[PDB]
């Protein structure tokens, strides 16, 4: 497994990331304390996930750059850009945990819930974002792809924030939202909030690094990668309720938070008028027994079996798209990523 | 007054800003609702201030570009970059109001306190930031200063966030912070959190637009502008307690929030050991009568008279720096800005 090959080296590069985001400022002692808080934020929030998004940059970089061109410094730029994707994820999750009222993430208490943090985490999150652009500058400023990468990271943030905005608008707290939970809406939300940054962004970064900047090549990749990202979010929604928390590292809140989850969309498609009422009376509320009634309804409509069927169909579909749109890129780029997310 | 001259035109340009941040996406109807929320965020949070930071870009642009070079399109790029500074301010204040537990801003209830907003304002704030880079791209992508401006806005966010981090670390909630409130610390905080973005950023943007990109020219400007920004923050601290709220548009929270304010630093420099105890027992707490005891202590040490003296000295100092460091730039660039902030 090519991801598992490259993991140790990727993670080991983190202490260099952190040294450089501190060595950058030994000329300014007055900001010493702030830099120490930054280190602590990086350590708590950039570590402990699966690193799939960041590793995708590195794996794809290997497969796209001719190996005589993979010198020490280029590899280091690749690992650094991979870490920039992980920093963007860390930015997003720290903020999302506050907005979703979350408890745990990656198996530990959410950063904002730590005593002494609280809403200061808003600034913490934005420092994570700022780190991306400081790394790009320190490591890629003289490369012909520098501007492409900056604009890709910015554009990806914007798309993700537009996605989040739709996610929030579709889920107002304390209000019966069932009319709004449709398939068309669901697919838009997830395209913008997850698919661009989690799937297009890292492969696109590696494309740009390898000097593949053509509009058609990017557009072809993107047809594959946005569909994979949609499946990824549906799986994330399913696991929010049916996953095992010692594996997912987090406790699901989608029903309480009134979310336009794939599950609730599937539910609505199938429920009898009576079941529609159960959903209505119980969805989007804090009360544990209300949450449980919803979950029972989902199990009564074999939504877990529906998810298992959908996963097999989506896998066939994604593979068909790799057949249609991968060339001229190595199909292994996309296949290694599909292996990481299916089963 | 050159600021007052250019104001009407600046403000009128806002509806174009908003049209372009919406016309940009008529090819993507699925995100329609999100774009409507964006418009609403822009309207509530980018409007109602004094526009000094954004206007500084435009005023400075006029004074630095030779007028035969001030065509219709260049002016429009100037007003747009001015609006990018105002968007950055709007980003910062929306987030800062949540973190400082604020009530009002610019004479209306803070965005996050509106019913139905709450911590969704975190995403709202970040959309404001994203707008900057979308405007730079749409209006300045083909200009030789494009990258300079992107890197200046990013670097300015980073510095401001580092400043904020020091502000928060120096003011932990529910803890007696008096030992940490020193002059040296105070000056660092304000340099980073306010001075870079409020004073260096807008003049630097206009410098870059006029093709003045030299390291020494930027460094000279910056010596002037960071000192002005320090005075600006001290005045902001003074007004937090002693300003009239129908003028400031906001209610001050520095004493409750346990802030390393210029006032508390001045207080510590002057208090008898007994007064030091009053401060200690009353600073940083929610209780209205505790706040009032602190204010009475400040008045007992004639801190308002100390501020009035300091303002006159700082004004003389800034003017001396304009004499030393303005050339080769027109001194009117800096003088018009000092007129806007002193008295
Ligand atoms: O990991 P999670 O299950 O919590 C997913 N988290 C996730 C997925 N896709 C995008 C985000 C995200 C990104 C930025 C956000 O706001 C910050 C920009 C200000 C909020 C959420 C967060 P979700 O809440 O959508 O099920
Ligand atoms: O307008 P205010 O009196 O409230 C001043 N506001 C202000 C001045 N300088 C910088 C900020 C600022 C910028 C960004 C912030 O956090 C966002 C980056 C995430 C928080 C505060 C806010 P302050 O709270 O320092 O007296
Ligand atoms: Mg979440
Ligand atoms: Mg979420
Ligand atoms: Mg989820
Ligand atoms: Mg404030
Ligand atoms: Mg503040
Ligand atoms: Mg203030």
């Amino acid at each position: 497994d090519v991801y598992a090959q490259e993991k140790q080296d990727f993670v080991q590069h983190f202490s260099q990331i952190v040294r450089v985001l501190t060595e950058d400022e030994m000329g300014h002692p007055e900001i010493g304390d702030a830099i120490a808080r930054l280190k602590e934020v990086l350590e708590y929030n950039a570590i402990g996930g699966k690193y799939n998004r960041g590793l995708t940059v590195v794996v794809a970089f290997r497969e796209l750059v001719e190996p005589r061109k993979q010198d020490a410094d280029s590899l280091q730029r690749a690992w650094t850009v991979g870490w920039c994707v992980e920093l963007l994820q860390a930015f997003f999750l720290v903020a999302d945990d506050i907005m979703d009222s979350s408890l745990t993430r990656r198996g530990q208490i959410c950063w904002y819930q730590k005593p002494g943090v609280g809403l200061d985490a808003i600034n913490d999150a934005n420092l994570l974002e700022a780190c991306i652009y400081r790394l790009l500058k320190l490591y890629c400023r003289e490369q012909p792809y520098y501007l492409n990468l900056i604009e890709l990271f910015l554009q990806s943030s914007y798309q993700t924030e537009i996605g989040q905005t739709l996610d929030l608008l579709t889920a107002p707290q304390g209000n019966v939202d069932l009319v709004r939970f449709t398939e068309k809406r669901y697919k838009s939300i997830v395209k913008y909030k997850t698919a661009f940054y989690s799937f297009y962004l890292p492969i696109a970064a590696a494309m740009y690094m390898a000097g593949i900047d053509g509009e058609k090549e990017h557009a072809n990749a993107k047809k594959i990668l946005l569909e994979m990202g949609e499946f990824f979010q549906i799986q994330d929604d399913y696991l929010d309720l049916f996953g095992d928390p010692s594996v997912t590292g987090k406790i699901g809140t989608d029903i309480q938070d009134n979310k336009c989850s794939w599950l609730v969309v599937q539910c609505l498609q199938r429920a009898t008028p009576e079941q529609y009422q159960i959903l209505k009376e119980n969805y989007g509320q804090k009360e544990a027994e209300k949450v449980a009634r919803v979950k029972a309804l989902y199990e009564e409509l074999d939504l877990p079996a529906v998810f298992l069927q959908y996963e097999e169909d989506s896998y066939s579909h994604i593979m068909a798209l790799i057949e249609q749109y991968a060339a001229p890129l190595p199909p292994a780029v996309f296949l290694g990523l599909a292996r990481k997310i299916y089963k």
